[PDB]
Parts: structure tokens; sequence; C-alpha cells
């Protein structure tokens, strides 16, 4: 059995990984060694204790990886580094994992001698898990995206802030909501007044999220005009698919909405050729066992294609599939997927399973 | 002075109209006659009293219009019908108003003898107020839209449901949020559990909105696969611009999010010709006095381009302006606008002002 080290297993992403691993009994397949950054278990900074392991799985973050990874590689360590952080995604000796989509790229990398496997961007990996069949069959020319991102991608304190903001908004008009006769405009004026107040908690977001939205995620990239999160659409979709020689354009706007764990995305996909709707539905459905084609009907979309339904599950529903008014080569698609699972911990758990097998 | 009748002035849209008219002292320029549907002030069903007026302004709704309008027209009535409802929009003797955008179309209709003026679709009106300059200079080939719609477009009870939903979500984890050391995963499990519960109020939406989203607005139109709200993009943008002979494709997905009265929209605009970014910003900015070009910077986007900022104001900010990866002919734009104002009561108030002058 492989001796595997775990760092950042107590954080949010790390906790989801521990729970998923426990659920699938992944621990009876390896020898787990747990690390801690605390001085109050082995030290996550002890390069010699980390050198003894076959595989290192980290959910600690970029600031840790950027400190520890180069120091450990400097000792001659030929083991595997599995990372949930973004820090190493864009290095040449690193492959971005999402096995139901890029199993061939990972298999070629294990053969080539790649020792660093990093999980992908949440929105990009959730997009590929949904619309993956179109990429396999080379039907994608370009994709325009508009995201509906949850607070979890920004962190734990961010989820708490959103909930606190939601509560303070209702509390502001609690008495008025009780009587069915009260003025709706008055209620609105009071909720907007509370949203705008000095004591309204906006420290983690820098703006109100509950009852609103924030059309900006991460630092600006002056060269393209994109934000770091928006840039990961072009950069990562092509790195995951091994298409760095023939880059398919994926660009759009990344917006933060008041949801807890699920990222939703609206797509305008330009197909290379004109195909029937019934065929496109079967091509999407056949790619993997997690994707779910939701028929363009009201009651079923309301019940299936929402964060309410998908939260805490591995299911990746895709729906609102129809041809757009620009041409029969323009497809409309809307998807919903859990950020902490396929967008964070699940591709990490799955590459580990392959490595310890 | 013109004798003007007001129907549905106590509803939500009608109340915003009364407030705006009062704020602009519009009552000093006309003779107001108020109608009611109540049997507990003139009757909104008394065709003879309605026949005496020069103009009828209604925010009552489609079920009123469809009953009263044909009856009153059958008596030989020469006056004007100004409607906030959707009922008459697609009729040949009716023009869809939004004067900062279609003043020429309205003037030509007054000189042609058109007697019915109907306010337009909220999302379409808010889009045209934002990027009107691009339609003026005939730079738009097609537009793909992804909307972030407020609860107000669905009505008063819907806004109340959203607020009640937000409240029950925080209340479910009230003491856990006060404790800075509590588990985030435990918190989300409880919030998701309450969102999923039987007693959680989802009556008006048919699904949870607070902490979630609903990617379906209005009835299915089996013909194109679009929803009735999505269809209004193609149909209404062209009727407002008088381009029913040469239709510019506007299509996309209409999604309901947890916002009160501001609709936000993400666009992928395909320009006919390749123009510089610094020039595209000036063209959008110079179209009308309400649009506001927000520079592509973080602190300013957070402060300006949000429902929190624009709610209850006539300001229509447009931002996140950049060239997309598909080519320099592809522009990205994000806009926010108050649904009750430019998307409902404001175009109605404005055509009335022109009619009574």
């Amino acid at each position: 059995m492989k001796n595997v080290g775990f760092i950042g297993w107590r954080g949010m992403v790390g906790s989801v990984l521990m729970d998923r691993m426990s659920q699938e009994n992944d621990f009876e397949n390896l020898n787990p060694v747990f690390f801690t950054t605390s001085q109050a278990l082995k030290s996550a900074f002890d390069i010699e204790e980390l050198k003894k392991l076959d595989i290192i799985v980290t959910c600690q973050g970029g600031d840790y990886t950027n400190e520890v990874y180069p120091k450990l590689k400097a000792t001659g360590w030929d083991g595997y580094w599995v990372d949930a952080a973004s820090a190493l995604r864009m290095k040449d000796d690193a492959i971005i994992v999402l096995d139901p989509v890029n199993q061939h790229v990972i298999s070629e990398g294990l053969k080539k001698g790649i020792k660093t496997f990093v999980g992908g961007n949440c929105t990009v990996s959730l997009m590929l898990m949904a619309i993956g069949g179109l990429f396999e069959k080379d039907l994608v020319e370009w994709i325009s995206v508009a995201t509906y991102q949850a607070a979890s991608g920004a962190g734990a304190k961010n989820m708490r802030e959103l909930l606190s903001q939601m509560g303070l908004l209702e509390q502001a008009v609690s008495s008025e909501l009780k009587d069915p006769a009260s003025s709706i405009l008055d209620i609105e004026r009071k909720v907007t007044a509370k949203m705008r107040a000095d004591n309204f908690p906006t420290d983690n977001f820098g703006a109100a999220l509950g009852g609103s939205l924030i059309p900006w995620i991460d630092k600006l990239l002056p060269e393209t005009g994109q934000t770091k999160d928006e840039w990961k659409g072009y950069a990562e979709t092509n790195k995951i698919l091994g298409l760095s020689d023939n880059p398919i354009p994926v660009d759009g706007l990344c917006v933060r909405i008041g949801a807890l764990r699920c990222h939703s995305q609206a797509f305008t996909i330009k197909l290379k050729k004109d195909l029937p709707l019934e065929e496109i539905e079967q091509i999407i459905a056949s790619h993997n066992e997690w994707v779910k084609v939701i028929p363009n009907d009201k009651e079923i979309t309301l019940r299936e294609l929402t964060p309410a339904k998908v939260t805490g599950t591995l299911s990746v529903p895709v729906g609102r599939l129809r041809k757009l008014a620009m041409g029969p080569e323009y497809l409309a698609a809307f998807t919903v997927g859990d950020q902490l699972l396929w967008g964070a911990a699940e591709p990490v758990r799955r590459i580990l399973k392959q490595l310890v097998a």
C-alpha cells in the first residue's frame, strides 16, 4: 500500500474530501498520514516527514503549495503531488484532472512521467461535466458563458456573510411581511435601506450579495480586460482537453449570486455543424453517468435544474436545450452543479483512487 | 387640458406611476379621473364614463384590457389607450413605447393616427436603455442574453415570498452563525434541509428562490422552444426599433434570481464591424442621459454595477465592457436596471407627458 499524506483536510474543501473518501471507503486502500500547520499529528512544514510519502494530497491553499512544493522537489522526491489549489495548474510538469472528461490525457501523463496532478477551476470543470459530449465529438467552435456563482467558491466566511445578509434583509420588514395588507413598496424601501446601511455586513464581499449580485470575481487582467476567474475559461478548458495546439474559445462573464454551494451557467454554444436536437441530447447524455439531460418542460425544470435540487449531490443536470434565433448551429444550454464536489473535492478524490490502485 | 383616466393606480406598477407623476408634478398638466374595480370614484367597467376621456392610462392588467378595450373601441371612441400590460403589444394598431430609444417611431405613429401606446417588456427595455447607441449606429448583428431577473417582474406576492424565504434560511442556522467556531458544512446542511422542507413557502414561485434560482420565466412556446419571456427578446426589440422588415436576432435564457426590483443582464454582442474599445464606450454613453458607462475596474464595479446601487433610481449602468476571445467583433457587456421604472412605469409616464403637452 501507498503511504499518502493529507494537508488541509480540516478546511472546507478538505472536509468535503474527507467525507467523500469516508463514504466511498477510500481509506482501506491506502495508508493515511495526517499533517497539521498547528503547533498545538505531523508538521505540514517538516520536509523530511513529507519526503517519506508516496503521494501528497493538499487542500491547504496556494500560499502553502508555493512554499512547500519547491522545497520538497529540491530534495529529489519522485512522489506524486495532488493539489486542490490553483497555484500549479499552469506549470508544464502539471496536469489538470477531471477523469470522466480527460482520462486519456491523465493516462498519457502517468506514462510520460508527470508527478503533479491539480484539480481544475470549478466553473470550467462543471461546464465540461455537463457539456462534455460536444467536446469529445469535436462539435464545439466556441462557447459564450454567463455564470451564476455561489458563495462557496469565495470561501467559508463568505457563505456565512451571505446568510447573515439574507436574515437582516427579512428582519428589517418582519412585522410587515406578517400582515397580507401591508404596502409592498414600503417593504422594499426598508429592505433596500438596510442593504445600503453602514452596519450591513459586506466585509467579505465588498458589496451586498443577499438580495443583489456582484458581477466581478477575482483580480483584473489588464491585457484582455478579463478577471482571473474569466480567464480560466480559455486557459483551463483547453489544458484539460489537451487542446493547447488547437484552442477552442470559451469566454464570458463571471457573476456571484446568493446561492450557497451550486454554480449555475448559461451557455451560447456555437456548433461547427448543423445537427438535430434529438441527437444533441443523446450526445450530451452519453458522455458520463453524472450528467442529466432535463427536458424543456416547466414542472421538470423547476424541480430538477436548480441549486435547491443539486446541492450536496454529484448529479450535473443540463437543460433548456434548444436552437437559438441566430442559426441552427447555435445551441442554448443551462447547467447546475455542486461547487464543492465536481468543482473541488471530487476530481481530487478520483485521481487519488487511480494512484493508490 | 386633456381629460385622462387612470386604472390600476393602486397596484404595484400603478403605484410607482403615481409616485413618479407626483414627483414630476405631471398632474398640473392634465385633468385626472380615477377609476376603480371595487363596488365598496368612477367604475372601471362603465364604458360610458370611459368614453368621455381623451386618454386612458391602465396598469390594471391583461384580463381587464382584453375585456374593456374592444368594447370601448366598438363605441367609436377617438381617444388614446396607454397600457402597462402586455396584452396589446403585438397588435398592428399599437406601438411599443420607450422614447429615449424610439422617439422617431412614436412621432411617426402620432402622425399616422395610432391610438394605442403600450409599454414594453422589462428586460428588452432595460437592454435598449443600456446599449441603445449600438442599435442607433446599426452596429448590432445579434445578441445572446443571460438574464438575472428580480422577483418584482412576477409581482408583489412574489417579492414577499422571496423575503420570507431568505428569513427562514438564516433563522434555520441563527445560533450557529453567531458562533465564529461552528462548522460551515453543518450550517449549509441545515439551510439546504429547510429549503427542501414541506413548510418552506414556494407557492408563488413553484420552487425555492432565496438561496437558489429558477431558469424558467412564463409558459413554454413549443414552436421555438423558448419561454414567453425569452420570445419577447426577438419580437419586442424589433418592434421598438421599427426593424420588423430586417430583424436583428436577440435570444437567450431568462433566469429568476433572489433580487427585489432590479433586472441585471449579461450580453454577448456581435458587432457588424470591428471598432476600438475606447470608441464603443463613448457611443453607448452618448445615446441618453440615464445610461452610465462603468470603467472595467473592481472597486467601481462593486460600488456601481449592482441591484443594491440602482434600486429605485432611473440610472442604467452598463459595464464589464471588453472584447471577447471569439474575435474583436465580439463585445461583452453587463447591465443593471430598475424593473419598476424603465421596465414598467417610466415609459408609460413619458408617453402620457407627450400626449398632454
